[PDB]
């Protein structure tokens, strides 16, 4: 149903997810002179030495590798979260070309594209109640800047060829998503929600300030994607992001200053 063309993009997507137009949307613009530094932030606490990876696979909205969370393999903790988050997934989202994919700007500024650690908080069992609760989600996110390539994408970019078409996977396992970090963890925050359908709100997201880097050639494989499924007149994966939402009632705190 839902997608990014003109006949079912973000624009269209309040017809059938009212939550579209709802108080606490991602991504929003970050603006950098009215964020509130806030001293009483604790560092975050990035646990992915245990980190299980078990497939990669075209959704025909993004591809996105996912994890074991079983158990505590790979959790999220500190920063302006209480409680422990488990990643269950990670994805991207880019443009067609350099100057646009990453869902959240900094200063309207946008990045070729964007990655996004998805946790869900433990203390609700399971990742389906956590997209019940305001706090059931912790998406780490990072930007990512045309330039050296980033070693640890490498794994990801070769893999591509074997899921170009929608509903593909194959077993990406004893992936480490540690070599996908910058080297600072600085970072913004604030209360937000998924952004794509079903939009829910339950996202506090966690913004990194430093982002990194990768060469037009890993993100070039991105492009090759496809939207649509094998057998079906080809779509290529690009432009996968929603446009910046309103504020509104919300604060972007920054752990730093
Ligand atoms: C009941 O809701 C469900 C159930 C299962 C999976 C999802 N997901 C859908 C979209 C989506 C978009 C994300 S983003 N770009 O904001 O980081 S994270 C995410 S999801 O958790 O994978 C939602
Ligand atoms: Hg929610
Ligand atoms: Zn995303």
């Amino acid at each position: 149903h839902w997608g990014y063309g003109k006949h079912n993009g973000p624009e269209h997507w309040h017809k059938d997810f009212p939550i579209a137009k709802g108080e606490r949307q991602s991504p929003v613009d970050i603006d950098t002179h009215t964020a509130k530094y806030d001293p009483s932030l604790k560092p975050l606490s990035v646990s992915y030495d245990q980190a299980t990876s078990l497939r990669i696979l075209n959704n025909g909205h993004a591809f996105n590798v996912e994890f074991d969370d079983s158990q505590d393999k790979a959790v999220l903790k500190g920063g302006p979260l209480d409680g422990t988050y488990r990643l269950i997934q990670f994805h991207f989202h880019w443009g067609s070309l350099d100057g646009q994919g990453s869902e959240h700007t900094v200063d309207k500024k946008k990045y070729a594209a964007e990655l996004h650690l998805v946790h869900w908080n433990t203390k609700y069992g399971d990742f389906g109640k956590a997209v019940q609760q305001p706090d059931g989600l912790a998406v780490l996110g990072i930007f990512l800047k045309v330039g050296s390539a980033k070693p640890g994408l490498q794994k990801v970019v070769d893999v591509l060829d074997s899921i170009k078409t929608k509903g593909k996977s194959a077993d990406f396992t004893n992936f480490d998503p540690r070599g996908l970090l910058p080297e600072s963890l600085d970072y913004w925050t604030y209360p937000g929600s998924l952004t794509t359908p079903p939009l829910l709100e339950c996202v506090t997201w966690i913004v990194l300030k430093e982002p990194i880097s990768v060469s037009s050639e890993q993100v070039l494989k991105f492009r090759k994607l496809n939207f649509n499924g094998e057998g079906e007149p080809e779509e290529l994966m690009v432009d996968n992001w929603r446009p910046a939402q309103p504020l509104k009632n919300r604060q972007i705190k920054a752990s730093f200053k």
